[PDB]
């Protein structure tokens, strides 16, 4: 669980998606919102890792893939869900 940014919101949606795939994070089907991807990053990492918002859509996916997660391509309303979920994975760290 490599040290992750304490503020991944600075990441783009595509970047967060790769992060989740790089983390072998599995992205549930039926979810395409940026916030969902942002919280998933916080839900998986930050929630256990104890800016993600500045990551670009491309980089955000790179991080999601790293967690072993491969959901649907962040549309524009599910991105927040993934951002929140990411925090959960980050918490695992």
């Amino acid at each position: 669980m490599p040290e992750f940014l304490e503020d991944p919101s600075v990441l783009t949606k595509d970047k967060l998606k790769s992060e989740l795939v790089a983390n072998n994070v599995t992205l549930p089907a039926g979810e395409q919102r940026k916030d969902v991807y942002v919280q998933l990053y916080l839900q998986h990492l930050t929630a256990r890792n104890r800016d993600v918002t500045e990551l670009t859509n491309e980089d955000l996916l790179d991080q999601l893939v790293k967690y072993g997660v491969n959901p649907g391509p962040i549309v524009g309303t599910t991105r927040k869900l993934y951002e929140k979920k990411l925090l959960k994975l980050r918490e695992q760290g």
